[PDB]
């Protein structure tokens, strides 16, 4: 009994908390100027080769690919990709807001993949590239709510 | 007065709130048994080529690069990178932590980059690769906290 609860402790896996998202760049000023002003992040901290934005959640970052290899010695892609690498997802309230999203979004010069659309997982999304290598999703969920739940 | 009120409005950009980070993978399966087993995430959904996990947090999900591609037109990279293309980050709240942290993980299995170090952003960190192109951050400030910070 006593053994056991030893054996519980040992064996559980802590699950880590998430607290910045970095994206990998190739052109720091540029990476910058996207989230700022289409996206309206604001600029938090700068290191070489560094910058983040303010929270609150999860704090989104960007680092050049060449600091990254030169200080760490992780192998960053040493170029853009040749396709989308993740995707940072935004859930919205409802899928009427994914459309307004998408009209100010595309008057600030975000290009989407496709307009607005219903997709077969029962949700309203919008997709779009940012310089990263990485795509934005927003999304909000049609009547029923999100799908493929655990039980 | 009353037009400047209506001005400043308008021109606000609002930030979005990210609330997903999906990784695009090549194989489902062994991306979830690396993200369950080795990092302890336990799976909340499942939908064809899809799997999240649960939360407090950011909700880290897995996204087949296939179906991406032919459900939404999005060009998610047709194949394993050639180096990392995205950094996931976990703040840790002491150096001392960092060193725990890296031999719980070492043997499950993780192959970090480098043992632990410190680096010259006051930082005590730990670099090791997902299966989704992604790298994982461990990391805690040295004395002085986080450097440039902008005022």
């Amino acid at each position: 009994g006593t053994e056991n609860l030893y054996f519980q402790s040992m064996v559980t896996v802590s699950r880590p908390t998430i607290t910045d998202l970095c994206l990998v760049t190739h052109d720091l000023e540029a990476s910058v100027e996207f989230y700022t002003t289409k996206l309206g992040y604001t600029l938090s901290s700068r290191m070489p080769g560094f910058a983040d934005f303010e929270g609150p959640g999860v704090i989104l970052a960007l680092w050049d690919a060449q600091l990254i290899r030169e200080t760490t010695g992780v192998p960053a892609l040493a170029e853009e990709p040749s396709g989308r690498t993740v995707m940072v997802a935004v859930e919205l309230s409802s899928p009427v807001e994914i459309d307004t999203a998408y009209e100010r979004l595309r008057a600030r010069g975000i290009e989407f993949y496709s307009p607005p659309a219903d997709y077969p997982w029962n949700a309203r999304c919008i997709y779009f590239p940012g310089p990263c290598g990485e795509f934005w999703e927003y999304f909000a969920w049609l009547e029923g709510g999100k799908p493929g739940q655990l039980g």
